[PDB]
């Protein structure tokens, strides 16, 4: 399934980026991770027609609420990759 | 319930924002976040028209103490955004 | 009770906040609180007094030492915000 | 074996070169590193064929998703250096 | 007894301050706090003399590896202040 | 014995010091330790003559892969600053 990731400057921007993506598209929330300084990414998973309109609902309303840093989305993540990614956990 | 979240460089106008938005209006202190880089954001819950009260309130308080950063309110999170955030813990 | 705070960029300017804090007036040393970026919040307990002539004596002693970046004394923290703060844990 | 190091500012860099990189050639992913500050390294093996491939393939993913930092590759890294690279863990 | 401290951005240097301290004068070396932000406090414990002696070395040897921040030296910290500090732990 | 330090901005400049480094000389590895700040310094034992080749060769190595911070050589690191540096844990 397709992968969607929102990196943003600051967790309340994450927070937002992430209520828009779930209530925008049917793509079920992964979870957020953070590598220190301040980034935090949003990840979810659905279809690549979700995901994609998801990130883009997603980037627009955290924009507005804090510093979006990357958008991105990998419509078949190979399976190697879905170890690195959490479930939800 | 409605989300508030004010965000901080440094705990000392994290703790300033926490404690005048609970004295505010009638929101219950979730606690705070650190994501590193000295960004911390308070958390509260209650309804749309006491969390924004209070969130006007806390940004207010914690600009004089030090850098606010971010300050939002979603009036009705999704379900699913829910289990990323603590109920306290 | 009263709460104070001070935030050092430095555990050493810190220290020095916290030893002149104690020193000064008849505050208790709760412990400091770091949230990465060098950033390092010393947290006192007292009397408005008290907490008021430590903190003071505290920045002072704390910028000859290092970088000071916050300084806030609360007369009566909410009991909600309590339960954020440690006992000396 | 051979040893692939792709170093990106972001967690969504990251992931593309992940991806990018067993998908480009026969090297297995190790798994990521994060050393704080944003910096996340990506870290695959296989023969040097592959894992040089592979590198070039996420290097020129990730600067399109977000920031590369280094890209590294060691054809036979010394065995005591074994020990300190993860197996997948 | 006296309290020393060094503060370095680097490990390296904080490392070359420690060194060189217990060798200078007769202090014991409690060991090194790090902050994040790569600031590392190296804190020793031993008479006035003794700790004034070694800081100066430490924060000279470590100016040649790397960054000093900070330079402290407290005769007689507060017994409160004790319980922040280790022992060696 | 002799101690051997290189400091890198970036886990991958650190890993390419680490392989030159046993590589070179009869050192052996202790590993790497990260202060956060994206700042890595790797550790190598041995006796002088060996450290010194290994640690000029590793800053070398390390500085066509990234940025170098600091590289230091210790010939007799005092006992006690052994009890603050790893066996290799």
């Amino acid at each position: 399934e397709a992968l969607g990731m929102v990196e943003t400057k600051g967790l309340t921007a994450a927070i937002e980026a992430a209520d828009a993506m779930v209530k925008s598209a049917n793509v079920m929330l992964v979870g957020y991770e953070k590598i220190g300084s301040g980034l935090v990414t949003v990840i979810v998973r659905g279809d690549v027609g979700a995901v994609k309109a998801a990130t883009d609902a997603g980037a627009a309303a955290a924009r507005n609420v804090g510093e979006v840093k990357a958008v991105h989305v990998i419509p078949r993540p190979h399976t190697d990759v879905e170890k690195i990614l959490p479930k939800g956990i």
